[PDB]
């Protein structure tokens, strides 16, 4: 009835050191995407893009952009701080149906370039996690996307559920 890749031990997913939720605030567009729910489709996912507004109460207003038949759609949660610095909580999980668990954590980030962000959740019981390859311009080396696919492979992730969204113009900008 469902067969998922098992959600990797949290000793697996590192945590930045010292986040600096000053220096991670703005928009990032989404350079990669990986997950056991995700998957590479050749016949390929637009690029979206995330911004994230640091509010005066310490927590991240999420507006995530993308371009969808034909039209900007736009998606904003909350973020909450989680224990430690770097992490996350989803504001008002109570009301998503389904939802039972979200956790958000900041694996590795430079703040000015690249970063990468770790989602996990249990939605109709089962459990699904997400790691994301953010860029600050809508390209990043070679060298960032080929570490972005091996820490993929280190959390279980085949070829097939890495992908990396076509650059687009409309609405991400
Ligand atoms: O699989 C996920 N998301 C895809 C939609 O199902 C996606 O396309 O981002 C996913 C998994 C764990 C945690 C998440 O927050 C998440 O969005
Ligand atoms: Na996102």
């Amino acid at each position: 009835t469902s067969d998922l890749i098992p959600a990797p031990p949290l000793s697996k997913v590192p945590l930045q050191q010292n986040f600096q939720d000053n220096q991670f605030q703005g928009k990032w567009y989404v350079v990669g995407l990986a997950g056991n729910a995700i998957l590479r489709e050749d016949k390929p996912q637009k690029m979206y893009a995330t911004i994230y507004e640091l509010k005066e109460d310490k927590s991240y207003n999420v507006t995530s952009v993308l371009f969808r038949k034909k039209k900007c759609d736009y998606w904003i949660r909350t973020f909450v701080p989680g224990s430690q610095p770097g992490e996350f909580t989803l504001g008002n999980i109570k009301s998503y149906p389904g939802l039972t668990s979200f956790l958000v954590r900041v694996v590795s980030t430079n703040y000015n370039q690249h970063a990468m962000v770790f989602f996990k959740k249990v939605s109709q019981n089962r459990e699904y996690f997400k790691i994301t390859l953010y860029g600050r311009t809508k390209e990043l080396t070679s060298e960032l996307k080929e570490n972005f696919i091996r820490f993929s492979k280190s959390l279980g992730l085949p070829e097939n559920h890495i992908v990396f969204p076509v650059p687009i113009d409309q609405c991400i900008d």
